[PDB]
This record gives C-alpha cells, structure tokens and sequence, in this order.
C-alpha cells in the first residue's frame, strides 16, 4: 500500500506517556493526553499530502455480572486495582470495590425515567442524576 | 423497575471532587475531571451488564439582558463571582464584571462575517475571532 | 451591527495564556484551556442574550510534500521548532525532525487494512493503529 485517503480511527496507542516524557513535556499536559483518543484525516494527491488530527476523550467499559466478582483495574479515576462485587438491593444496583480504599463503592437506580448514582470513599460521597437519550 | 438498559446523559453532579481527592487522585486529573459531562451506555440482559461510559467537555451558558446587572460565577475560568453590567457602544456589547480583578470585562462586536471578542483582565487583553457558520 | 444571531466557531485566539496568567488560574487548568476551541451558539432579538459556550480539543494541522523540507511547530506536544523533512522508503512515509532532540522523527505506513504510525524520540518509540472508517 502506497496510499492513505481516508480519515483513520485510532484503536491502539502504546508508550504514548513515554514518548512525550522524552520530549520533556509537562506533567499536566501528559496526564491531558493519556485520556485522549485520536483520529486522523488524511488525503493525498500524489506525494501532496493534507492531514489533520482530531481528539475526544476516551472511552471506558466496566462489564459484569450481578453477584460475580471481578477485578476492576480503575483506570478513568484513580489507577488501583479492585475487587468489585456488585449485588441487587431493592431495584438498587450495589457495588462493593473491595481494596486499598476503605468504604469505597457505589449505588445506582432508576427513578421515574432518570438514573441516579451515588459513588463513596471514606468520609466522601459524590451524587449524579442522569437523563435516558 | 430493575432493567437499566438505555444511553444515561448526565445533568447534574455534586461533590465529585471530594469524591476524587478522597481517592488521592492527583490535583491535574482532579482538573481535567471536572469540567466533563458523561454520558453512559448500558446494554444489560437480566444480570449480565456492559457499560461503556463517554465523557464530553461540559458547556457554558451565559445569559443575560443589557443594561441591568447580573451574577456572572466564571465557571470555565477561575471559578469567581463577578456582578457584570453589559451596556451598547455603537454596536459593541462592552461588559465589566465587577469583583475582584481590578479592569476586568470584554468587548464583543460583529465586523461582516466576523465575530471579534477581547476579553480584559488587568494588563493582559485576549483577542478571539469567530466565523458564523 | 446590533444582532449576533448564530453559531459563531472559532478561528484565532492570541494571548489566551496571558489573560489566564493575570486571572492567576492554576497551572493545570490553563494547560487545559489551552489545548481547546470553542464554539458560542448565540440567540437575541431585543437586548435579551441567550449563549452557550461549547469547547472541543483543538485540532492540529500538518501538510507537506514527500520531500520537501518544512519548518513545524510542534504545538500539540513539546511546543518546538523542528525541521522536518517526509521521504518514501519503499511504502513507508519517513519523517526525521532535525532539531535539539536526538532521533526525533517518525514512521507511517498501510498494512491492508490499518495505519501504523510510530513516533521516536531517543530511543523510546510509540507505536499507534488507525483502522480507516
Ligand atoms: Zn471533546
Ligand atoms: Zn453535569
Ligand atoms: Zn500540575
Ligand atoms: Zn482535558
Ligand atoms: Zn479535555
Ligand atoms: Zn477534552
């Protein structure tokens, strides 16, 4: 393959955070970029080449099933390892991220047509409301 | 109701850095998070979840109505209360924002297809130019 | 003119860090808002003002010629000049990126399917993947 028109998604992003260390980047600027996905848009008219590069924000998948446990790895928010458990209560989704942080969890439920979800550490508790599309 | 099957956009969200600083979360990621809104996916069959999870950069509004006062907090910037007054020059919205930063304000006027915004603080001017689209 | 009506997307912004500077916003955030553009959605009639204030990532635009010598800004990293220079070897476009780095340059390439591209600096490389949509 000699030729790249198309616009190009990003699936895969190794040593990133290394890379831009060598260039003595700052440390707020690394952690902006860590969280980034990016996708290019490239057109050629023969060795003429027009690119630019696009951004968003990086995309989190948590899995599981009711009342298995699993290793959460929390990425997005703080980087430790967890062991979640997450159990019915009512219609209230519980979960449990057993590990380095006492108390720390979160419950989530449906009221009327909103989403409510209320995330704890310690002495912390923070609450969000969410609206179906 | 314990189906939570649907696309969940956030709308509000109280004490999410408590929540962070609880969980040790280093002050720049603490500020990246913070100005995003989340939208959250989840495709549940009985017990067995996937949740995917987007995050977006959270919106801005301003509204206000010329010549009478109003309660500016400069969310997106510095995160201060500022009492601003718009009134007309010629054509110019020119706003001062009160509070504490000595020659604070903007200007903010249409030239043809363009948009022109200096935005004032103290000795430093910022000069922005918009396209309608 | 008096009515600013419209989705207005920028197009400059100079001096954004000064006016953040004199703000006293801390480091992090303006190492944020400096990487962003924005998009004011405006509605009048009359001296009533409706805006919203939308920000996204900054795009970063690089053309070239494959073998024609350019000077970069490298303005989405290391905020650098480099001279760079895109040569084919084979399929494989091969940028190096004179300058006070030692083996800065790059490598990009078609496999089929996706796009590889890997960036060097010193010895540490980063190794990305674009599938095309
Ligand atoms: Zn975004
Ligand atoms: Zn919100
Ligand atoms: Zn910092
Ligand atoms: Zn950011
Ligand atoms: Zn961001
Ligand atoms: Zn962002």
């Amino acid at each position: 393959t000699r030729d790249f028109n198309g616009t190009w998604e990003m699936e895969s992003n190794e040593n990133f955070e290394g890379y831009m260390k060598a260039l003595d980047i700052d440390f707020a600027t690394r952690k902006i970029a860590v969280r980034l996905t990016f996708t290019d848009v490239i057109d050629q008219d023969g060795d003429n080449f027009k690119t630019k590069a696009t951004s968003t924000h990086l995309n989190y998948d948590v899995d599981f099933t009711v009342g298995v446990e699993f290793d959460e790895y929390t990425k997005s928010l703080d980087n430790r390892h967890v062991k979640a458990l997450v159990t019915w209560e009512g219609d209230v989704l519980v979960c449990v991220q057993k590990g380095e942080k006492e108390n720390r969890g979160w419950k989530k439920w449906i009221e009327g047509d909103k989403l409510y979800l209320e995330l704890t550490c310690g002495d912390q508790v923070c609450r969000q409301v969410f609206k179906k599309k």
